[PDB]
């Protein structure tokens, strides 16, 4: 557990990465968010030289090769830019009785620190695809639903935050939808 094997550090880089692009982390990461090139891309250099990793080493061409270990992150294919992936704005309300009026589910989205739903439509799989204005609000709103949706007229309901990503991606992903 205490050697010179880089195998240990490899796993460590993850933590940094995973936290950097956290809802509260990025939104509060001027260094990254403020350095962001034109498409929210971060100059590969500004980051590749982050103190956290600066302790790791000074390998420019290598760092990005590891970053690929962050599925929720998208690094430039050329290895010169990169933008963090943090969307997920649509909320999915499942187990909603086909006889459940839009009125009932309408308030189940109701948020206390977020504005009213932007769009609420019935999507197959008894799952209602409600679209919020912004992820920061949606995701945060979902945190409130867990308390409200937890029950409806005494009817316990389950829901999951809908994340957006590549469609033609690999299905190898254990998690299914």
């Amino acid at each position: 557990n205490s050697a010179v094997s880089t195998e240990d550090l490899k796993e460590c880089l993850k933590k940094q990465l995973e936290f950097c692009f956290s809802r509260e982390n990025l939104s509060k990461d001027l260094y990254l968010i403020s350095q962001m090139d034109s498409d929210q891309f971060i100059p590969i250099w500004t980051v590749a030289n982050m103190e956290e990793i600066k302790k790791l080493t000074t390998d420019p061409d290598l760092i990005l090769e590891v970053l690929r270990s962050s599925p929720m992150v998208q690094v430039d294919e050329k290895g010169e830019k990169v933008r963090p992936s943090h969307k997920r704005c649509i909320v999915i309300l499942r187990e909603i009785p086909e006889t459940t009026p839009i009125e009932e589910v309408k308030g189940l989205f109701k948020s206390e620190n977020c504005p009213k739903v932007i769009s609420c439509e019935f999507a197959h799989n008894s799952n209602w695809y409600i679209t919020f204005q912004s992820d920061t609000d949606a995701q945060q709103a979902f945190k409130y639903l867990r308390e409200e949706v937890k029950t409806f007229q005494g009817k316990p309901i389950m829901a999951r935050i809908k994340a957006i990503n590549t469609f033609f991606a690999k299905n190898g992903y254990r998690l299914m939808d």
